[PDB]
């Protein structure tokens, strides 16, 4: 399927063991993606102080159209020393790995892949 419905466990970013999915914008997309299909990604939503906190490269949702099933389509967008890879719209946070993390919310998303 070109879209995948996935419910993401937002994370707080003091709780975050892994900062971050690696060192290139390739890299960091790529296991972005593989996370999200092993139901391992961790979602953690973007206030002041929160991106300094994380490593770059970082990888976004973005919201991509205006929500099938409660659902808010999003498709990833990298970001590495303030260039983006990746066009879309609104922020709904910044993706990490979850090894385990008591998330404080869901949020119900679906994932072009």
């Amino acid at each position: 399927k070109t879209h995948v419905q996935l419910s993401l466990p937002v994370l707080q970013v003091r709780d975050v063991l892994v900062r971050g999915f690696g060192d290139s914008v390739e890299e960091v997309l790529s296991e972005a993606r593989q996370h999200l299909k092993d139901g391992t990604c961790g979602l953690v939503e973007v206030e002041k102080g929160v991106l300094p906190q994380l490593e770059q490269p970082y990888v976004f949702i973005k919201r991509s159209d205006a929500a099938p099933h409660g659902h808010v389509m999003v498709e990833l967008v990298a970001e590495l020393e303030g260039i983006q890879y990746g066009r879309s719209g609104e922020t709904l946070g910044v993706l990490v790995p979850h090894v385990g993390e008591i998330p404080v919310a869901y949020r119900k998303v679906l994932l072009r892949k």
